[PDB]
DNA sequence: AAAACTATGCATGCTCTACTGCTTCTGATCTAGTCGACC
């Protein structure tokens, strides 16, 4: 059910996608609302960062969490 | 006729109880946006 999440039917809809997940990450990690990391997570498609990937939200979150995680 | 004791009025401070104005918290409303799933 984790290798093929698209075929899951027992679990209901999470109700969270890229935007809500970004907001929740900003809230829980206590990141600044107007800081660079929050703006990168919210507007994760704008390539203004010029680093990592400009379309992948998972990679951006990974880069953000790298210095803050065990 | 002179001196001592007492009554009543008034000043004085402190303490306590209503009324007006400023600041903050909550509720209610509207507007904008996100997500599930279909096609």
């Amino acid at each position: 059910r984790l290798i093929l999440p698209q075929l899951e039917r027992e679990r209901m809809a999470y109700g969270i996608k890229e935007t809500m997940l970004a907001k929740l990450y900003i809230e829980l990690l206590n990141l600044p609302r107007d800081g660079k990391d929050a703006l990168k997570l919210l507007n994760y498609r704008t390539p203004t960062g010029t680093h990592g990937d400009a379309g992948d939200f998972a990679m951006i979150a990974y880069f953000v969490l790298k210095p803050r995680c065990l």
